């Protein structure tokens, strides 16, 4: 009932609380948190046990993956402040509507999002039924349409309510 982002991308990117390996021979952890683009698991498990705190084999408990993702959003919104599109409409909305546009950016990226220039400043002027349907005509919504699907429904609404 009181949801925030971290659990919203848990639902859509997925949370692992082992360490993995990213999609071109990488490890992470938790809501992709890269570590290091080595092959060292001691130096996997050396980062981790020096950015945690505690000394572990590479297994961690869910509220301390919450940290990093936290220091993850705290470090994609310092880029996003820092694009001259991204800047103005998230300026713009609720705390919602911006954690939904943060999903976004780590789905695809910054020019990625930076793309739907007209779907992003109609939710400046508050457009939320047309910038929905026009954010509908995108290959972005069909390559996986349920996400996608739950995102808009989220700048829609303003709400959690897609994600219950
Ligand atoms: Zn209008």
């Amino acid at each position: 009932g009181s949801m925030n982002c971290f659990e919203m991308l848990r639902i859509d990117e997925g949370l692992r609380l082992k360490i993995y390996k990213d999609t071109e021979g990488y490890y992470t952890i938790g809501i992709g948190h890269l570590l290091t683009k080595s092959p060292s698991l001691n130096a996997a498990k050396s980062e981790l046990d020096k950015a945690i705190g505690r000394n572990t084999n590479g297994v961690i408990t869910k509220d301390e993956a919450e940290k990093l993702f936290n220091q993850d959003v705290d470090a994609a919104v310092r880029g996003i402040l820092r694009n001259a599109k991204l800047k103005p409409v998230y300026d713009s909305l609720d705390a919602v509507r911006r954690c939904a546009l943060i999903n976004m950016v780590f789905q695809m990226g910054e020019t990625g999002v930076a793309g739907f220039t007209n779907s992003l400043r109609m939710l400046q002027q508050k457009c939320w039924d047309c910038a929905a349907v026009n954010l509908a005509k995108s290959r972005w919504y069909n390559q996986t349409p349920n996400r996608a699907k739950r995102v808009i429904t989220t700048f829609r609404t303003g709400t959690w309510d897609a994600y219950k």
